[PDB]
């Protein structure tokens, strides 16, 4: 527990740029592409100002387009006075991929006609296109092949704090190790990790805040109206904070938390908010309605888990039950915990052969041990019970790929 | 039910079968087939023939059945097992988990085939577990994928009986004859057996 993450202070003038959404559709073989910007303000509205959005690819122009605020009528009552919207054509756009993570800068400025600027925002702009189609997940066209990891945001002296040496040293080792994905398990991460994946190249499940594991049955909490509301604001949150980073391509509902209600009301919040990314959820049984991804976790390639209500199908099998179309990507997968990932080699020689099997993230980076030191001032590495916590799960904090300290296993 | 059509010499194997030219004479062998046995309770899948490739008067046919007699359901392993032209996956000899992608007609693993992009239909083996001689080796790997996965909802072995002919020696004594053996070439040898069970249905 504890202020984790930075504190900060922004002056915003009082006639502000107070959101935008960026947006990338393409033709047919993408060799156009518009990029749509919503902009909203608040303060007091005035004809004479105007929202300017330029595009450009380092320090080349490649767009720009100004306009007034207003836009276009949405009901009976008008439009949204306080909003415009503007589109920019791009041809030839070169592509964001993590193979080559292509970035376009958009620069949002509030002025005045006569070209007083008030205030500029902006974003790093990846071109690409992530989209499900005849049961595959298509990145530009193009079904991926997940190479992920599960990453939790641990530091073995610092904690919960994460540092920009310490992402970038963990993205580093990833890509060297040919990983091109990783999901936030198991809520958003600290706001630097999406810009280093964007600028880096990693596909990204951003994850909302929201495990209830704990309760019985599993879903108490998820199925009950009165939850509603907070777990909302968790998902809802997240989507309006990570929306425009182009590393993230794909949404998550949260993490063992059963399948409520809330759960398939907030999976189409979010598919009616942002239709240009999947969204997926693993409870209760990796396939329900509130999921467009089989997303299992430790389900077997060939043997079967038959277990009551929620069982793990091998995912061979669980791609052709009757009526199931959905590509399947396993959110956990090949627990690492001590000498483990005997059988690694098992799954990839299905992912290759299976076109709807499109990879995992395996379980996980980094080991979660704390430094503590014995009589001498030794540091030795802790794991659950060593600070006298009790109840505690010892040693089951520890199953990544890399020691704490970043030493791969 | 299977209509008396099969052209697999020709070349390609559609030849005849894609020529508006022999639908007529196509279409006799089928319609007269369902004309005949229509009202048979064992009859539960009509098949467009064997072996002929995939044609246009393949995709004719599928839908004259189609509309006759709705009540059962179509198939046909030519051009692929997995044409227009069939209610069913039913490829020949496609092996379990091993794929084999010939060009144009690859014989997919059967767990594989199944979940295809796109493909939703069942699939059934309309020959497999080829039976020549001393055969059936990996027999048990069909069958254990057969329970596991619900839509590999079996197949047919290739297959009952061995095609063998009786002969005379000079002493009266008969034996087991197979191609070539009555002075007839071109011939295919002793690939007329493979049966599970010898020409006197004995079994093997
Ligand atoms: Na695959
Ligand atoms: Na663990
Ligand atoms: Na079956
Ligand atoms: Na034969």
């Amino acid at each position: 527990s504890g202020i984790f993450r930075d504190v900060s202070l922004l002056h915003k003038p009082t006639t502000q740029i107070s959101d935008f959404h960026v947006a990338t559709r393409f033709n047919d073989d993408f060799s156009r592409a518009v990029l749509e910007a919503e902009v909203q303000m608040c303060g007091e509205l005035r004809d004479y100002l105007r929202v300017t959005v330029s595009l450009w690819q380092g320090e080349t122009q490649v767009a720009s387009g100004t306009a007034p605020f207003g836009g276009e009528i949405i009901d009976e009552r008008g439009g949204y006075a306080d909003r415009v919207t503007l589109r920019l054509n791009v041809e030839n756009p070169k592509l964001w991929s993590a193979e080559i993570p292509n970035l376009y800068r958009a620069v949002v400025e509030l002025h005045t006609a006569d070209g007083t600027l008030i205030e500029a925002e902006a974003c790093d702009v990846g071109f690409r296109e992530v989209r499900i189609e005849n049961g595959l997940l298509l990145l530009n066209g193009k079904p991926l092949l997940i190479r992920g990891v599960n990453r939790h945001e641990h530091h073995p002296l610092h904690g919960q704090v994460m540092d920009e040496q310490t992402m970038v040293q963990d993205i580093l080792l990833m890509k060297q190790n040919n990983f091109n994905a990783v999901r936030c398990s198991h809520y958003p991460n600290h706001p630097l990790w999406y810009t280093l994946c964007d600028r880096y190249g990693l596909y990204v499940v951003d994850e909302a805040n929201i495990e209830t594991h704990g309760m019985v049955p599993m879903n108490r909490l998820t199925d009950d109206p009165r939850w509603l509301p907070a777990m909302s604001e968790r998902v809802t949150r997240m989507v309006q904070r990570d929306r425009n980073h182009p590393s993230v391509i794909i949404w998550s509902l949260g993490n063992e938390s059963g399948h409520g209600a809330n759960h398939d009301a907030l999976y189409r919040w979010i598919k009616s908010v942002d239709p240009s990314r999947p969204v997926q959820y693993e409870g209760g049984g990796a396939d329900t309605t509130a999921t467009d991804i089989i997303c299992p976790m430790y389900a077997r390639v060939d043997e079967d888990q038959p277990f009551p209500a929620v069982p793990k199908w091998s995912i061979k099998k669980w791609l052709s039950l009757p009526g199931e179309t959905r590509p399947l990507i396993l959110c956990e997968y090949a627990h690492a915990a001590g000498n483990s990932l005997g059988g690694f080699a098992k799954y990839w020689q299905a992912f290759r052969q299976y076109p709807r099997l499109q990879g995992g993230f395996v379980w996980d980076w980094v080991d979660q041990s704390l430094i503590k030191y014995d009589e001498n001032g030794n540091p030795w590495s802790a794991y659950g019970g060593d600070f006298g916590d009790t109840p505690n799960d010892r040693q089951f904090c520890m199953n990544g790929l890399v020691f704490a300290d970043r030493t791969p296993h």
